[PDB]
């Protein structure tokens, strides 16, 4: 159809990006969960014994009825909220996977449909370069019956087709693969797709690299992530410090009791009661034999690896840019060469012919000639395609891709294409 | 040997099957474990305190020696209960994993099998290869010799005969590294393994695809991995809401007790009891701050996730299929193109010779012809193997590869070929 | 500059190697963290309730002030002391994975580096190719002007001399890229290399195989970090053995309390009492439905799977050992070929001068006689690279790669090259 369309299809029933946005939201409720304990705890017991006596206690017993609605909050705990605090840094982390696997996902499908597209041209340059070697192998076929060329070309040229047959035959197995591959990736199998206009293809030099650079450590995903986990480490040490610290909790309750002591020897009066109270509860631990300094270590530590995870991942950055940016500059003088090739290997193959007719050169030469101009063929599409993925892959790397970038790419598409075969 | 006795050697001493069958016996302990709860609690305890008195009680001390026989029951707690079906399930899955691990087995053995086949045969047509190329060398350096040939034809050939004995290196070094690769799966090194039988050897179309859709979505790993993933997260959901509930708890004891107050204002009488109880706890968390209400949209929002799941692995399944036939069927095709172009080109190779004999052709173009022969012929044997790979790869995704498939197949191999060099 | 400073570089400012590190000292750490519990565990409590009557006690209230000084330690806890040997094994797998880190960091650099290297050999021979085409093509157009040759030869170099453009503008483009990756191995960028030795380059054949597989047996890291899981399995084993054991623990306080009962119907006396009392609490869970006979079991199935894992890791490592020997070897064996290959084809190219010279070759032979000239060399090259790549892959399956192997190849390093294009 086209590829906006395709985008909209895949968003719309991708299953994998829903994943990720389930676990954004179960994080977000996890900060709930983990606000809870900061909040009331009411509650409610009971209990039935049935006392007796073993011993010096003999037809003592009893029968007791108690209930209780034991409620809890907490004054001072900074545990807690240091566990809330990093249940909410979490949730940005998860938040930024999210948006990484929206940008995978328009890569993703950008690359499959461009994929498909040039499988397409790849099947329809090996039909064309089959039906050039048959021509001239009917000529020669023809040419022999009347007895001009001799069985020798004619072998020779049944065998270069009997090759391309092989290698057309791959090629639709690899087209027909790549379209399951863009099903699995929108969820619909497309039949027509736009194909690409290159009557009015052109190559835009990219912006400067430091540039890039400096929008890439600023809006890049992978960084951010890092520096996120960096921060996350820095409240885990935070939260272990915490440890040397007290905990208040203003307990209270209902208490009520409805005592039945019973036996010959019981002397007890039965006695049915209620206590009301509501009280404090300190807490400070002196000494616990270095469980908090060395979960402190352990998280000096962690903020360490943290950090090195960061610049690893500044590193990976600007490896990407780099090479994307190289590799489009690549594809661009790939895309003008290979135009150079394609012209100057239709002229050889035209002066390979007329050599064909006088007699110096010879028929393999003519059809390796052809071979070649149809692989530089091949080599210019998938170049032109290639171009169009790094461009992709740049804006990746700087965090920057989005339906825009899809909407300049589709402004290229034109005209449709079927994916038969 | 065979490849039938490879699969057997291999299910005998494979490493990797005997984890994951490890795992699934460890969860189905596992289950026991977590029933462990629900059954009685039985403990025993002891004290024995010397209290003293630091201001009001002075001189007021005491020596008790106390011992205690408690026990515990469990008549409604349904978070232990859903733990228990959580864990069956999670066996369940185990045991899914397991059948996965068998049929990555044998597609593993089979492919290894299969690999060093190939890299037989490659090496065998590069050795014909050399030694027709030689045989050509040896025919120009005696003709030229006599004064017939020029030393460019002798050099030429030269050239072609050293690339050639690379190649033949390359194939060696991959023969030897696929036959350790062969051991690593196995345990065993074979110096003798079972050939093809090309001169009966033949091809069948797959059945319908929509068949193996159907089969596959009924029978598949991956995917009741996945609908198994689904139901333990409704089970998770069902365990989260069951946070609402109450939790019983029959308590019981046998407590004894020896008190020797002592002191000289030590006024109350040394008393050596005996206290049997046995009662209940009731237990009802009435509100939490949102735990509850907070894991239940947790586990709800997994469900979600894990039907997302399913769905990417019902798509990554029809892929799978899809891909398979579609490449059977290039296989089959290629198989018959590969044929003719072996035929054709030893056509070709003859008529080549009669030109080099005439004057047309030179022995370039001979050697070039023959150099097309041999690969076509590589070709040819690599697309009978890939064939066999992917006939196991299509019973693969429909999860019905077992040793019967490989007796098929067994069935085509034939007579016995070295693995040396 | 030169690979032993490049390795320099790297150790000094590399970012996983660090995390690693990291890691390394947080588990030594968390020895100590779990040696606490067994330590004293001081701490201290306080209280404030106001009692109050419901029902039966109306009027009889209270209000207490108590403290405590609680402290605790264990005397006999086998399940903490089991704990802390898992921890102090798994530090000890830390340091075997920080060593195998070392040596992939090591592994890293080298192949980045002969990389680049080999990238700059490709661009090298590529351009030289690019020259060779044109000083044909050159001489072709003269004569042509002149009147000898004619429009077709100088078609044809044209054709040749783009598609070198082409494979030209990629062979750049794999270096720059090249580079980069260097650069994010180590952290700078590097515009002057150390070039090889080929005027003194030798191969030495490798030691016995068998030997190798001793020495790798004996210092392999994967090999090591199995065995080392198995013993952590077995003490798991005993971890949950233990489950059965008693579990003493010497309690003691200093407590306080300062009641102030209060109320019309309160009789009871004003008390501001201390009490300060030690003692012990035995345990002994005579039955737990099954806890102990179940994790007992589950650690023996972990302990299989584990005697598993360092089965298949023998495996793996011969498997490594015996394809770097084999493809050691195989290297040397193709550097010869490939040096016999050059040769011939050098001869093969002037012999086909001399033909176009006469007139029996053609110039499409002499450039496809260039090509494979210079495609030889690049084998050649790429294959020493290889063959020291595989040295170092070979020193690693034996865990005896450090800096003196990379002294041993710095040796072979001479004359600086540059990175440039």
């Amino acid at each position: 159809e086209n590829l906006l369309q395709v985008y909209q299809q895949a968003r719309i029933s991708n299953p994998d990006l829903r994943k990720s946005a389930a676990d954004r939201d179960a994080a977000f409720e996890k900060i709930n969960e983990a606000r809870s304990p900061l909040l009331p705890q009411l509650g409610l017991g009971a209990d039935y014994t049935y006392t007796s006596g073993f011993r010096d206690y003999k037809d003592q017993n009893s029968n007791v009825t108690s209930g209780s609605l034991q409620l809890t909050q907490v004054l001072f705990d900074m545990s807690k909220w240091r566990a809330l605090t990093l249940q909410e840094k979490a949730a940005g982390i998860q938040d930024v996977t999210y948006q990484t696997d929206q940008q995978t996902l328009i890569l993703n499908t950008a690359t499959a449909y461009f994929k498909v597209l040039a499988a397409i041209d790849t099947l329809s340059y090996t039909e064309a370069q089959k039906q050039a070697i048959y021509r001239q192998l009917d000529q020669t076929t023809q040419r022999f019956n009347v007895g001009l060329v001799a069985i020798t070309d004619v072998q020779n040229a049944r065998s270069q087709y009997d090759a391309v047959l092989a290698n057309e035959v791959t090629a639709r197995n690899d087209l027909d693969n790549a379209v399951e591959e863009l099903r699995q990736v929108t969820g619909n199998y497309y039949p027509e797709l736009a194909s690409l206009n290159v009557d009015g293809f052109k190559t835009s030099k990219p912006q400067a690299v430091n540039a890039l650079l400096k929008e890439a450590e600023n809006r890049n995903l992978s960084l951010l992530q890092a520096r996120l986990n960096q921060d996350l480490a820095r409240e885990q040490i935070r939260q272990a410090q915490d440890g040397h610290l007290p905990t208040l909790d203003l307990n209270a309750s209902s208490g009520v009791s409805n005592n039945r002591y019973s036996g010959s020897k019981s002397i007890s009066q039965d006695a049915d009661i209620g206590q009301n109270k509501i009280g404090l509860s300190f807490s400070l631990p002196l000494y616990q034999g270095g469980m908090v300094n060395s979960q402190v270590k352990q998280a000096q530590y962690n903020f360490v690896g943290a950090s090195e995870q960061l610049e690893s991942a500044h590193r990976s950055v600007v490896q990407t840019v780099r090479s994307s940016f190289n590799n489009v500059n690549a594809s661009i003088s790939s895309i003008n060469a290979y135009k150079q090739a394609v012209v100057s290997a239709q002229s050889s193959l035209d002066a390979m012919e007329a050599g064909y007719s006088v007699g110096t050169r010879t028929i393999v030469d003519v059809l390796d000639a052809t071979t070649t101009l149809y692989n530089a063929k091949q080599q210019l599409s998938n170049a032109r395609y290639n171009y169009l993925i790094n461009e992709l892959n740049i804006k990746s790397a700087l965090g920057t891709l989005n339906e825009q970038d899809l909407i300049a790419l589709n402004n290229t598409l034109g005209k449709p294409i079927s994916t038969s075969a």
